[PDB]
């Protein structure tokens, strides 16, 4: 495939519904050698199966909430992979209470901090921890959401976190560009996952989205997976600091009433 | 003036170079009744001085780094201003080490945290606290910067914080609109302030914008002042959750070579 | 008023519902000396009436569809206003057939042409003609619409014309800045004007924005009027080549469901 | 390849330097069946060789300046291809005089009209002429430039034309989406071509661009070709109405002084 000869790390695989699973399948199909990470123990088994299925025996625990965890993970990886070609950042979190009802009422200093820390800093934290291991032509990918561009009901603080994320890409793209490291982000529409079961009245969100979307259908972890694969391949050598919207063109329309 | 009868709380005045000083200046001119806060005891005296110059004697202290400091301040304000028409958020901060050299090499979890806390969270924090005190037709206003839109050397983390800031404006604007609260932001061009001091090659940064800026000059606190007075008046009763660029059209140009 | 001593040429007044009528209204209030043009003989009388109401007797004719009509008008203006401080461009047009149904099925080379000519080109056309007549500190201003930023049903071609318009503002702003000419645009929310009449389900379009708009109401010509007066005054001497959205923050929201 | 089983039309092949040549090579390599069009006779031979090299014997004359030419071209094509999967729009023109020196001075009603007609309308004109021939999952691609977003010296009117182009994509994406037709555009940085020899002081443009670009190098017709191939393949089924910047991240940086 067009990913043949690429060693890529994939974070965030929690279920077969995970956007990361979609990205992995695609990259694997496209010839990429993979590695996986799992947040905690309660996902060791699950992630270990997916990896096996994807022909990968590199599965490591790590928690972005802790530097050490990030440092240790890249420590083990360096044993099998002293040098790879980027990783996929499919990480984001926010205390439930924060994602329901009035934003001004919901938001808290703690919640605000946690959301930005995991959903944003986590990205540069990893890059920072593996800067010297990256090969020339390497690529970093991260997932975002329209919430970073507009005020969406209930998304609340995740919105600010995503806005911070998206700027991180521009700041990361500019800094590592000279070394030959591209940094981009995919803005995917709403998908069928576990975390969304987290956001309030998510399911109506979807329905509206698929009725009013140009392509008239919501995006799959497949649509997102392929764009991701391409974005991490040399095929996109010319693109960096970009946030391509993979939401079947939902954000560019208005009043499709 | 078109600000007559209005009661506005101004924050961020640290010196005569302060942007807020320019804002308070214009606002007072257009006839609004002002209130001033000051971060700490080191600043108290001077703010009290400017306060007097502007016919004000309401000079409360407030360190947005603390929720106790914010509640107590608004509790003190309610004593004389049981109700008021908004406030100008002119605060921003990040450890010095953060604004120098490689963004990825310079950034840290702690720095990222503080920048986002003092610079982004504080805005809503202040809103949350005074929500009930705001009259219909009230207007909140904060200051941002291009760093939010594009990767600017040395600006680093502050850029992410501003991105989060600007998202905040939109989320705040959408939540309080129905109650009659407008929220906007002014993305200002650089101005030699005490803060600018900490920023590397700022003096050089100012020089580049000047020659390449459409209006062939950098903006003044007077420029920002007049705009904030407008954005904070009933004259802009149709503008909300907007980020108006007051940088003499620097951002809309390219390769002015 | 903050417009005192200023001499502004206002175009586009067709009725009391006209946005320009709102602009002229506010401008006159803030004390600017006005000049009015009228497209044709069908309109002459009414414009002359409004002109009188606003202490003006300078009512020239101008059909931006012709370069001869533009030169002659400014030639007529120079008679009494050898020098002035800018003009408000409030013109837009496109064959009716263009604003109904499938954009691709509705569009035509001729329609595309006329929309772009009357709506986009005319702005610079008028600038080219009065360039030498503008005092330093002058300000040009045009009206645009969201259609420029996102595909809005039925708006069709006008959207492309507005996109070109907004680009014009930026290119015009960068070219005249050095001479001291500021150029900006107001992207206004819908308002029931004679023109709106031609637009399908506009009445329905207004209803959607109202309920989903942050400030829970659509803007008024008064709203636009106050903003244009500002953008056309020395108060905004730091804003150029900018497109300030005066739509009550409708555009910065999403799924207000 | 990932384009296997796709019939695609490629317009704008004038030289081996042409961006279109780059897109063709890539698509061919990726398994796509191709067709070519040439503006006039003076390019019949050249384009006929490239096509042969690319294993294509479908080469037709056509001129977007004329509907009939567009109608006739799709007439012949329909004989061999009664149904294909999109076409590549690599068309744009503007009278030289328009692309040099002061924009306000340079721009003319004629020049303005011609630029928009060929550089913008040409796109929907073709789509309009081949709507019924397109298969489900088809994709339309068009090339744009940062000039559509910022005021670049000398680009002048091409800027407005590109801005109109980019809106056309959103309006075209929204209208044909429901039929299963994606419409996107690639915003490529400056490249080594014939038309650029057209724009004034183009070569300094480049140099600045490659010195200040994150990836620290200008994009090739290869980088642009691959992104184009991907954009026209099912791999990007989730993306539409998008304008991905293929300029090595130049637009997202600032003051890389
Ligand atoms: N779900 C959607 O519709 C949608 C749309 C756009 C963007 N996104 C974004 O795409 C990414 C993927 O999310 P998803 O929808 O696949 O959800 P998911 O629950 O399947 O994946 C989220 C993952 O984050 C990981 N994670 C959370 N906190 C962590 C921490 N402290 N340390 C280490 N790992 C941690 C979890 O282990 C989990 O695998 C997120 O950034 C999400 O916001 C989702
Ligand atoms: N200076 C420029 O060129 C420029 C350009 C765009 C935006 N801005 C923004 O303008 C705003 C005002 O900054 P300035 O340039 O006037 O500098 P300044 O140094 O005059 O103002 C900074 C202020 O922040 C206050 N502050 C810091 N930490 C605080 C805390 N924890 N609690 C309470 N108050 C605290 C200080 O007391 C001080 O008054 C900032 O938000 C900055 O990002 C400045
Ligand atoms: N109405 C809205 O809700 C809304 C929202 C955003 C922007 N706008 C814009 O506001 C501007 C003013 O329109 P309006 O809503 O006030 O409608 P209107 O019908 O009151 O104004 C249109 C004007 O265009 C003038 N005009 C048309 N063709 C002309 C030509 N060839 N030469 C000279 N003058 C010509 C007419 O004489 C008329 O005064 C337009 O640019 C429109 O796109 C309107
Ligand atoms: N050259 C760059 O650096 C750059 C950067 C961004 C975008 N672009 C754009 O990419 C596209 C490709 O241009 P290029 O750089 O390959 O130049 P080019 O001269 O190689 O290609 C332009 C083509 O337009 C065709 N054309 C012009 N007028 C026509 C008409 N009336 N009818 C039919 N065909 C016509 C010509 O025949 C020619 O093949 C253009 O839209 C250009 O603006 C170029
Ligand atoms: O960002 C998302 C956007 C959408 Cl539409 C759906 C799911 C998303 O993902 C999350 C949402 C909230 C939290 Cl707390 C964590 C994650 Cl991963
Ligand atoms: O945001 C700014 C942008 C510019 Cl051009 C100049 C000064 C700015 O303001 C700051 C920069 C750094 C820190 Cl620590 C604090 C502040 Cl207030
Ligand atoms: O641009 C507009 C946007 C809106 Cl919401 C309402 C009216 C508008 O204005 C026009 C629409 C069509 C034509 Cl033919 C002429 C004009 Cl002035
Ligand atoms: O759009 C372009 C942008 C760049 Cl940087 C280089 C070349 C470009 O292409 C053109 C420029 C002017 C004309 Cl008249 C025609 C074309 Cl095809």
């Amino acid at each position: 495939g067009f990913l043949s000869g690429k060693r890529i790390l994939v974070t965030g695989v929690a279920s077969k519904l995970s956007i990361a699973y979609g990205i992995a399948q695609a990259m694997h199909r496209e010839g990429a050698e993979l590695a996986f990470t799992y947040q905690n123990d309660k996902l060791k088994g699950r992630v270990e199966e997916f990896a096996a299925q994807l022909g990968s025996d590199i599965v490591l625990q790590c928690d972005v909430a802790e530097d050490a965890s990030i440092d240790t993970m890249f420590a083990e990886l360096g044993k099998v992979w002293p040098k790879f070609d980027g990783f996929v950042h499919s990480i984001g979190f926010a205390p439930g209470d924060q994602l329901d009802g009035d934003y001004v009422n919901a938001v808290t200093r703690e919640g605000f901090k946690i959301a930005h820390d995991i959903s944003s800093y986590s990205f540069v934290a990893m890059a920072k921890a593996c800067r010297s291991m990256l090969n020339p032509g390497s690529a970093l990918l991260t997932l975002s959401y329209l919430g970073a561009e507009r005020a969406i009901p209930n998304y609340n603080v995740m919105g600010l976190a995503k806005a911070s994320l998206e700027a991180n890409v521009r700041y990361m793209a500019n800094a590592m560009g000279p070394e030959g490291v591209r940094v981009n982000a995919i803005s995917a529409g709403p998908i069928r996952t576990l975390a969304a079961s987290g956001i309030k009245d998510f399911r109506k969100m979807l329905a509206h989205c698929e009725a009013v979307t140009p392509i008239r259908r919501t995006v799959t972890i497949e649509d997102v997976g392929n764009s991701a694969a391409f974005l991490c391949s040399d095929l996109s050598a010319g693109i960096s600091g970009e946030v391509v919207h993979v939401d079947g063109g939902f954000s560019i329309a208005a009043m499709n009433e």
